[PDB]
């Protein structure tokens, strides 16, 4: 951490006005509730000791009622003043500090964002770390004072009434705060435990997802859903215990609390009989005392943000107070008015600062010319990017200047040697703005016209125009995606626009497709012409076209020369032994009422049917639950009626027989509150538990189609399954046992305040919707008014997190100083957004706290309009007022959880797509064909014109007819692979085929079941994905009923009981993420054997490879020995000529087969066919 006193150090004089308005309003707002206390206790005690008097009772009690509207008038124009000058001040200043903080990130050095920090930090530092500063200065220092000012003005009033009854009550307050401490974490070891089980058992769903192509191809569902409905239960058996220790530690308050306040009232009758003490003073010491005690615990989530928001300060500091001994832009400098193009390197070796010890370049001398097109060679392995990263003064070089028409860079002008440089990169950067401004940073003075000009040479003028609105696209999250064949042309316009000439296009050659190439290449041309250009070139068309090359050496060049010097040498040709395996790569890559929760909240309440015998026993004792807080403030109302009787002798026997009730009722408290918190905990984990297991054997029933839509993908899934019935439970199922409570606690109320005295109950309910609208705005007070506060600003900070990712390309064109005003301009309105929320929550705020306290004058008052008539008396009117007082902390609480029934219909939304999206095949279809045992094996693959669900665009296959006997082996080698696995996923009947019937043994694939079909049917995937469990369980998951004597016989045949005999842990290695690491290059041996268990009598083979081991090589082919023996199998071959002792030999070209037969067959009439032709050269 920093300091304290530290974090205003961006406070104007402005804001010095704002903290101290909002610090004597949040003072003074403090003080008023123990001083309301203070007057309501004046007040009854001159309306009770006034019986035998009547004029002076409602001369006196109008009186006090004049003072409530004083009271409340000074929390009126106190809350207006500390919820409006603490948000408004705490955003003033965390605004200047981020701007700041940006204009002072994206102007250090690169080095900075190598070593020091981390470019993935600086950008963090903004989203949550300015984030804490604005929190811990706006509100939750100005919710400080105010608990503060509680907390001293309430033993103030308490000690200057009866100093007698405030010692008992400090001698009581910790005896609850123990038992209030000790349920808080006894509570929160095992809320944080039975999440961590709820965490494991959530990495089943996410190895299912991930190897759903082998999951069904060994079909296993059934054995991934009770290896994820056992593995909850354990989840389950640590939440039975946590909602037993919720009632046990929330029942045990209430034993506190109701005996704890029956010595208070003894001792207040004993000194209220002695002639010590009033009688409402008695009350208005034990209330004054406990909430100037609870007001001090509430001052600890206020105290953590400030060490929280203190420590995460500094590192905010670190950059701003960084030094600028960067090297930033000398401003002493000079600049040279011709211009032309020299730029050269003599004797250049630099190394990189993160690793001050080994060298990239030794020796470094190149002579570029004048208006030439020199290229590089020298592909990665060098590395090739420290030429482009030196001459634009990234870094330094450690020895040796840099030339430039004779002058070196070591004193002109950083500003002016960018500007005359254009660079390209070879991944374009767009910023969040228009396209009138991304084109326009390369030069801003340039007007409408010359704008379309330079951007018609890229080709981009073309179809711009097509756009919705022409030059004014918010690209970036907004601009529809523009395709990355525009991104190029845009970025090449504005280097155009700068029109430099020391032009420094790098190799963008990563993914433009054929199609664009044609034009982004004559756009690029018409650049070139005419100014002394570096390229560096991947195509060979650049290469031809350009001139003279130079060669790296890993150091040095050897020789520079054009493509016919270079080409010509031969054997001795370094240029074109490094172009030969340069193109090798390329071609082997390739509303809520009854409406919208009417039909979902009884369909989910339906499929609860087995467990209602904890639904109404958790219920019948939740009633019984909420009427024992009735019958306590009727208690500790009928207490306060009879300290005002003039008997001594008779007071005595009727508080001696309250204070035997209220240990009674106490006794009621801890029973009758674990029966509710402990069979709603039972309700809410069986639902949850079902909930989620028709979730996954609903998912594990879809088409293959269904898991490649980028929406069904393994992370959104495995969380899709636990933010979707984890968010049911605690929204839902953990408030219906608030309502029945908060029910019966005002079904009660409004009973027994009408028994009494009615007139007074109607006064009392046609002011109830001014009441609870009052409570809920106190209630909603402590969570603060400036919400959203990570949303709100979200739409400038990503322009800045797109800013210091790109940092070169920011300071490649100067334009350090624009993303600073773009970045300003982004932050204004929330601003004068937020000034605005201030004052209508603290405009909305103090009138719903004037007309709260102005209810108790309408009260009270016509409370002794009546008694003056003789239509009631001070015990009749006293027990109405505070008994239904309390059904305002009903009402006014239930109402609260308006936000938890709104996001639980969305989720139940969420759910209920889940359970009745139809499949396209189902895999339990009945009446089908059924499958003959031990089947022949005859395969028929005819007429497979087929295209990938998901995108249409390239044909697959056009019309293959594959030809496999039964009992015999058949290969697909071919060229361009990774093509042809559109079979193997077919035959499963992974995606239905557009045009053909895929036959076995003479009978179609279709009136089969996919599920009675594939027990005669394995595959071994391409790369073998293993799960993480041991080698036993993994190589007996292919078949059921795997028995001992099998599986190890099994993995006999395999080459690989030996190698696993010599492990240490026997058999159970346990295998996966966790266990002991494996080499990969025997892993395809495991797959092997469990293919081999199935006994399959169709043997797809995907592939052998990734087994560089020279050694596993000889094993593995042992084994596919083994695996073509009578059996067929349909193997793909992406392997050399080792597949001589195939039987029938095909070939794929383009979707198109050309030639059958066999081996033999082709080479004695097929001299011109791609098949003879592949023997020799691959």
């Amino acid at each position: 951490g920093v300091a304290f006193k530290e974090l205003f150090r961006f406070a104007d004089g402005l804001d010095y006005v704002l903290m101290g308005i909002g610090s004597v309003g949040a003072f003074v707002h403090g003080c008023s509730l123990p001083l309301f206390l203070r007057f309501f206790a004046d007040l009854v005690n001159s309306f009770g000791s006034n019986s035998n008097n009547v004029e002076k009772m409602m001369e006196e009690v109008l009186k006090y009622a004049l003072y409530f509207l004083v009271v409340g008038a000074a929390i009126w124009a106190s809350s207006w003043a500390e919820i409006s000058c603490w948000m408004w001040s705490g955003e003033r200043q965390t605004t200047k500090m981020r701007i700041k903080y940006l204009e002072a990130a994206l102007n250090q050095d690169i080095q900075f964002f190598d070593t020091e920090v981390r470019t993935s930090d600086v950008v963090f530092a903004i989203n949550t770390d300015a984030v804490m500063v604005q929190d811990a200065i706006s509100e939750k220092l100005g919710n400080f004072i105010h608990y503060m000012a509680t907390f001293v003005s309430g033993f103030i009033v308490g000690f200057t009434a009866v100093w007698q009854l405030a010692l008992v009550t400090l001698a009581v307050v910790p005896l609850i705060a123990v038992i209030g401490g000790i349920h808080t974490t006894t509570l929160s070891k095992l809320s944080n435990k039975s999440q961590e089980s709820l965490s494991q058992a959530g990495n089943i769903v996410e190895q299912t997802v991930v190897q759903i192509r082998v999951v069904m191809a060994f079909v296993g569902e059934s054995r991934a859903s009770q290896a994820y409905s056992s593995a909850l239960k354990i989840a389950q058996k640590l939440g039975y215990k946590t909602g037993l220790a919720k009632g046990m530690g929330l029942g045990a308050t209430y034993f506190v609390v109701f005996c704890c306040y029956a010595l208070l009232l003894w001792y207040g009758g004993y000194l209220v009989r002695h002639h010590l003490t009033n009688g409402g003073l008695a009350i208005a010491t034990m209330f004054a005392v406990m909430i100037g005690g609870l007001a001090l615990g509430q001052s600890a989530p206020s105290m953590a943000a400030f060490a929280k928001a203190k420590v995460a300060a500094a590192k905010i500091f670190r950059i701003i107070d960084h030094k600028p001994t960067i090297e930033r832009n000398s401003e002493s400098g000079v600049e040279l008015d011709s211009v032309t193009g020299l730029v050269e390197l003599k004797n250049v070796d630099f190394s990189y600062p993160s690793r001050p010890d080994v060298k990239i370049l030794n020796n470094f001398c190149l002579s570029v010319p004048a208006g030439k097109t020199i290229a590089l060679v020298g592909s990665s392995g060098s590395g090739k990017s420290t030429v482009v990263s030196l001459i634009e003064r990234f870094y330094d070089p450690n020895s040796g200047q840099v030339l430039l028409d004779g002058q070196d860079l070591k004193t002109l002008k950083l500003r002016w040697l960018r500007q005359q440089i254009g660079l390209v990169s070879q991944e374009p950067a767009l910023f969040a703005t228009s396209i009138k401004e991304n084109i326009l940073l390369g030069r801003p003075d340039a007007d409408q016209v010359e704008i379309e000009e330079a951007a018609r040479v890229a080709n981009a003028h073309s179809f711009i125009i097509k756009l919705p609105d022409g030059f004014d696209t918010q690209v970036g999250e907004r601009g529809l995606q523009l395709s990355g064949g525009q991104k190029q042309r845009i970025a090449i316009a504005r280097a155009m626009l700068k029109n430099p000439a020391i032009l420094l296009l790098d190799e963008a050659t990563s993914a433009l497709d054929s199609e664009s190439e044609k034009l982004v290449q004559e756009a690029l041309d018409r650049f070139m012409i005419g100014r002394t250009t570096l390229i560096i070139a991947h195509r060979l068309s650049t290469i031809r076209k350009a001139d003279l090359v130079a060669v790296l050496q890993q150091g040095s060049v050897s020789e520079i020369g054009t493509h016919d010097e270079l080409f010509s040498k031969g054997e001795n040709g370094v240029y074109a032994k490094l172009i030969k395996m340069q193109e090798a790569a390329h071609e082997t890559a390739m509303k809520l009422a009854f409406k919208d929760q009417a039909n979902s909240f009884w369909r989910l309440a339906k499929m609860n049917s087995p467990e209602w015998k904890y639904a109404l026993l958790g219920s019948v004792g939740s009633v019984i639950c909420g009427s024992l807080s009735a019958f306590f403030a009727y208690v500790l109302s009928a207490v306060l009626s009879v300290y005002y009787n003039p008997d001594h002798e008779y007071m005595i026997k009727q508080i001696d027989k309250y204070c035997y009730l209220l240990i009674g009722l106490s006794s009621a408290a801890l029973v009758f509150n674990t029966l509710q918190h402990s069979f709603w905990d039972i309700v809410g984990e069986n639902l949850t538990k079902r909930v989620r297991e028709k979730m996954l054997s609903a998912v594990l029933k879809n088409e293959m189609a269904w898991f490649d839509q980028e929406e069904n993908e393994s992370a959104r899934i495995a969380a899709r399954l636990a933010l979707d019935a984890n968010n049911v439970r605690s929204a839902i199922g953990d408030r219906i046992s608030v309502i029945v409570q908060n029910t019966a606690l005002m079904l009660v109320a409004c009973t027994a305040g009408f028994v009494l005295q009615w007139r007074l109950a109607l006064v009392l309910v046609a002011v109830f919707p001014v009441v609870v609208a009052a409570t809920v705005l106190q209630k909603m007070f402590m969570t603060g008014f400036s919400g959203d506060l990570e949303a709100a600003h979200a739409k400038g900070t990503q322009l800045a997190g797109e800013a210091i990712a790109n940092v070169r390309t920011v300071a490649a064109f100067n334009s350090e100083a624009k993303i600073v005003r773009l970045y300003t301009a982004n932050l204004e309105p929330p601003l004068k957004r937020c000034f605005w929320k201030g004052q209508i929550a603290g405009s909305g705020y103090g009138v719903a706290q004037f007309c709260l306290y102005a209810s108790y004058a309408l009260g009270l008052w016509y409370a002794s309009w009546l008694v003056k008539h003789g239509i009631s008396d001070f015990s009749k009117t006293i027990r109405v007022f505070m008994v239904l007082m309390v059904s305002a902390n009903g009402a006014a609480e239930t109402l609260t959880l308006a936000p938890d029934f709104i996001k639980g219909g969305q989720a139940m939304r969420s759910v209920f797509e889940l359970l009745d999206r139809k499949t396209e095949i189902e895999p339990d279809d009945p009446d089908t064909t059924p499958v003959p045992d031990r089947l022949r094996g005859e395969v028929e693959l005819k007429h497979i014109d087929f295209s990938y669900p998901s995108r249409p665009d390239i044909q697959i296959f056009r019309d293959l007819s594959l030809r496999a006997r039964a009992g015999k082996t058949l290969a697909l080698v071919g060229p361009s692979g990774c093509g042809k696995s559109s079979v193997i996923s077919l035959i499963q009947r992974f995606y239905e085929p557009s045009s053909g019937r895929v036959m076995i043994d003479g009978k179609d694939i279709r009136k089969y079941n996919l599920k009675a079909i594939r027990k005669h049917i394995a595959i071994v995937p391409q790369e073998p994905c293993l799960f993480g469990t041991t080698i036993y369980e993994n190589i007996a998951y292919g078949h059921e009923c795997a028995t001992e004597a099998e599986i190890i016989q099994a993995a006999t045949l395999a080459s690989a009981h030996k190698f696993i005999s010599a492990l240490p842990e026997g058999y159970k290695t346990y295998v996966g993420e966790r266990g002991v690491q494996l080499s990969g290059g025997q892993k395809q041996r495991i797959a092997i054997a469990r293919a081999l268990v199935r006994k399959a009598e169709i043997m797809l083979l995907d592939e052998a490879t990734s087994a560089l081991d020279a050694e596993s090589e000889r094993s593995v082919q042992e084994a596919l020995d083994q695996a073509c023996s009578g059996r067929t199998s349909i193997v793909v071959a992406h392997r050399l000529s080792t597949i001589r002792n195939a039987h029938v030999i095909a070939v794929i070209d383009d979707g198109k087969v050309a030639e059958q037969g066999s081996h033999s067959h082709l080479l004695k009439n097929h001299p011109d066919g791609i098949y003879a032709r592949m023997i020799q050269l691959q």
